């Protein structure tokens, strides 16, 4: 209670702290839209959330470009309810991606290709900092700037159309956000971005990773949820000390493997379900902080133990299923949480 307060206090100040990290990073970022504007695929190529996916790593940012392809038409692959084809109406008015296409496919690695190749020339252009690009080790390209500070950069196609049919279940935040709110963000464009499941097929794989910030920002049943005195909640809060303990397990642990294929996604989606479990902002108090995080807790040991985490926009997705995960991790970073619950949680310091 206390000692998780403290815990957020000290995360506070460095993420508040003076730091040129993200001009740099900016002025990067300017340059490379630019040069991609020029080029005949990329001329629409804009920033999606115009981020730090870890918060222990204040000078690690991820970065996201979409383009937007109207008349789209996607053919779920295999059954996988996340993974689609991406093919084109016959509306030709010259594509501007038909040099990506193999048959009526559209190839994610030949516009990787392209889109890594060109920002490639543009870094050995800037001659003020020193940029340096690492080897394809998807996440598409990864920069280094100034030798500390590291950018991830993700190529996204835009839908302007209604979320497919793997969604209509999903978001399910009626009884916590309301129906009306549920109707607003699935009108919302939607994303698609490179890899596959499990030989290499030319799939992508949905994205929605501009729903957080749009919940987060607007979270309780409440319209004035975390406006006044008298209606503080702790959800944001609970949120940043999961992914907080899970970086720190990652860490610890980095010389082993069985913590490899966990990340801050697996732990949202787990507490946007302790969310819609716990849709009243009376069970987020914030003076009930280390209660309200202990459910949080008990609700992803519970995901672990019995291998099933839906995946929140398309819920016929388990994240935790054998195929993608197997048993040994799983019962590995069960072990670890609850040695951290038992004992005041460790890491944190
Ligand atoms: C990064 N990765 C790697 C693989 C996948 C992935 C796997 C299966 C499916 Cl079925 C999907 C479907 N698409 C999808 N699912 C999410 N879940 C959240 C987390 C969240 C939860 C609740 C509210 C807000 C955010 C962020 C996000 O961007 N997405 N995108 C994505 N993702
Ligand atoms: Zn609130």
């Amino acid at each position: 209670a206390s000692k998780l307060r403290a815990v957020l206090e000290k995360l506070k100040l460095s993420r508040d702290d003076i730091s040129t990290a993200a001009g740099m990073v900016k002025g990067v970022v300017d340059h490379l839209l630019l040069r991609l504007k020029c080029d005949s695929a990329f001329r629409g190529v804009g920033l999606l959330n115009t981020e730090h996916v870890k918060i222990s790593a204040p000078n690690e940012f991820d970065v996201m470009f979409k383009l937007e392809v109207p008349r789209i038409q996607l053919e779920e692959y295999s059954n996988t309810r996340a993974y689609y084809f991406v093919k084109f109406k016959r509306n030709p008015k010259e594509n501007p991606l038909s040099q990506f296409l193999e048959g009526e496919i559209l190839s994610a690695s030949k516009m990787l290709s392209k889109f890594r190749k060109i920002i490639k020339e543009e870094i050995n252009d800037i001659k003020d900092t020193d940029v340096i690009m690492k080897r394809k080790r998807s996440p598409a390209v990864t920069l280094l700037i100034s030798e500390k500070i590291s950018v991830d950069i993700t190529l996204a196609l835009e839908s302007k159309s209604s979320w497919p049919a793997s969604t209509q279940e999903g978001l399910r935040i009626q009884n916590w956000l309301s129906a009306k709110v549920r109707k607003q963000l699935r009108l919302k464009p939607f994303y698609l971005v490179p890899k596959h499941a499990k030989f290499q097929e030319e799939t992508w794989r949905l994205s929605f990773s501009h729903i957080e910030k749009e919940i987060l920002n607007n979270h309780g049943k409440s319209k004035t949820c975390c406006e006044n005195k008298e209606e503080k909640c702790c959800r944001k809060d609970c949120l940043k000390l999961m992914k907080y303990l899970l970086e720190q397990l990652k860490e610890r642990f980095k010389d082993k493997k069985h913590l490899d294929k966990f990340s801050s996604y697996h732990v949202k989606t787990a507490f946007f379900h302790v969310c819609t479990q716990n849709p009243q902002d009376s069970q987020w108090d914030r003076k009930d902080l280390g209660l309200c995080f202990d459910n949080c807790v008990t609700y992803f040991l519970q995901c672990l133990r019995t291998e099933k985490l839906e995946n929140y926009f398309i819920p016929e997705f388990n994240l935790f299923s054998s195929n993608l995960i197997d048993k040994r991790s799983k019962e590995f970073l069960t072990k670890q949480i609850e040695y951290e619950r038992n004992n005041e949680f460790p890491v944190f310091d």
